[PDB]
């Protein structure tokens, strides 16, 4: 089960797929949270690749 759009998440491959990716957005106290899964595939993916690829 990954985490769905919206949620808050800690870390990176925790977010669902391509998808989905574990953002980390300025203004977490000032906003309305930290980080939560938003829509980024080349981002997760790029990212991924580099950090989970054996995963």
């Amino acid at each position: 089960a990954c985490i769905p759009r919206g949620e808050i998440c800690t870390d990176d491959c925790e977010c669902c797929g391509c998808d989905n990716q574990c953002y980390c957005p300025p203004g977490s106290s000032l906003g309305i949270f930290k980080c939560s899964c938003a829509h980024a595939n080349k981002y997760f993916c790029n990212r991924k690749k580099e950090k989970c690829k054996k995963a």
